[PDB]
């Protein structure tokens, strides 16, 4: 069935509409008034950061609900230690409903039924809150080929569309490299989600996709070593579809999803300039649509 | 024997000196130059936040090694699942040694004592990295319960302010917590101010108490002069000298006597601006 049905309508509402929480935090109208000495930028820094790291904790707890070596009640114990501290502080720092649903996950309700699904739903919920926080946070104040490796018949064509940019690139999903990962993304297609730029990785863009893929990733590519047009699906940082359009420095391995065709790789730099303008200063909503051709 | 004595040497040195990582991140001397565009404040904002939120993960894992229902094979599984995304990103974002010692904690610790000490040593290591990052981060952009005779006096002195209050630790309310805190006396650690609660000051103490805390007080309900030892947010001693808004309940460690509570407002005024990022030291000692 549905773990927390009231959450699924909230995940559906927040893929397109801004959550009231991100608004009250960014406008300094959080009810309890967090922040020291007349100012709320520091509490803003703690809401942006804690809601982000909480989401990383929740995702790995979702991956743990799949591990059968870890006992079910043992996992419920682990969840009822790290989650509480993050929840009640987020409940005080502008995320009250996030705090309330966290206790509902920390319940001995059944086993696995209320472990995997509950986290999945809640993890997708907190990743959507983190998506809007990353968008509306004032960052302005401060080898061999994997593309060749693989059956050419397992390439699934997709088109990326940025509005109101009006730009469309054509990409290719690598479905034989990470089978279940590609299946998890194609079953979520099509989706239109807010587009944001990477803030530490360099010339890269990521958008939180509406899914919680727990699929294995046998093929992973180092980010800094990714070609122009690289499609990556980072499950650990919030199930994001990442499009790299230039040089990046992050040396970590992220799952490989595919790549934009070379004829359309020239149009990614302009979109990245506009999307960086969307995350760094303007805060103007640039939407991304991934769809199957 | 300690699990990682070379880490214990780093924890001892960082009480008075700034870690070499915290220096380069605050100055933008990270080797691969992280951060988008030409600015590095985002890499700074991520290093301060990720290492602060990582220490909380490490502390609850340290508390999980006391749970005997969770097996050492199971705690190592939750470690080898939740740790990498935080350790490898920190290793790239200016904490390479933190990444190195993180895998060494996830080894097949033959015993729960072996794994727990790896956690306790590493938790204090990351807690001091969070302490110096919190100090140099540009943010400018129940008393009647128990018996009085069951309470131990201490003396707090802030340099170079020269301000000295006399406090009283309630050793009967949270016995294990108070015992674990007194064992660190005397200690001189950097004093910082709270940035989200209100008029409060905390300083990271050189210990990792996982002692039970039966008596916890809501911060918004805490009187002026309240001594709190929050184990979850990095084992720091907190002195509230004015109004606070945080509604979370932190363990009660003691309180500065009413006679010297008039002297706390001045220190907090010269500590809020110190967190200017100018260092201020705190010495707590047994009288």
């Amino acid at each position: 069935m549905s773990a927390l049905p009231e959450l699924r309508e909230l995940i559906a509402s927040f893929v397109s509409e801004e959550p009231p929480e991100i608004r009250r935090i960014r406008t300094g109208t959080v009810p309890d008034l967090p922040g020291s000495y007349g100012q709320y930028f520091t509490a803003w820094d703690f809401s942006n950061s804690i809601v982000r790291d909480y989401a990383m904790n929740l995702y790995q707890l979702t991956r743990l609900a799949t591990d059968e070596s870890v006992s079910v009640e043992n996992l419920l114990t682990v969840f009822r230690t790290l989650d509480p501290i993050y929840s009640t502080f987020l409940g005080y720092n502008g995320f009250p409903v996030l705090a309330e649903y966290a206790q509902r996950v920390g319940q001995p309700a059944e086993s696995r039924a209320e472990l995997l699904d509950r986290l999945t739903t809640f993890t997708e919920y907190v990743n959507r809150l983190t998506a809007w926080s990353h968008h509306y946070f004032p960052w302005d104040l401060g080898v061999d080929s994997v593309d060749s490796l693989g059956d050419p018949s397992q390439r699934i064509p997709v088109r990326l569309t940025w509005q109101p940019l009006g730009v469309q690139v054509d990409a290719e999903i690598y479905a034989d490299l990470n089978p279940q990962l590609a299946t998890d993304v194609l079953k979520a297609l099509p989706f239109t989600v807010l587009q944001d730029h990477a803030v530490v990785s360099g010339e890269s863009m990521y958008a939180w996709a509406p899914l919680v893929s727990v699929a294995p990733t046998p093929v992973r590519e180092r980010i800094c070593d990714a070609p122009v047009g690289r499609l990556r699906f980072s499950q650990a940082t919030g199930n994001k579809v990442i499009v790299q359009y230039g040089p990046t420095t992050e040396t970590l391995s992220s799952p490989v999803l595919g790549k934009v065709v070379d004829s359309h790789a020239d149009r990614l730099a302009e979109v990245g300039k506009a999307v960086w303008e969307s995350t760094f200063s303007s805060k103007e909503p640039v939407w991304l649509t991934v769809e199957r051709l």
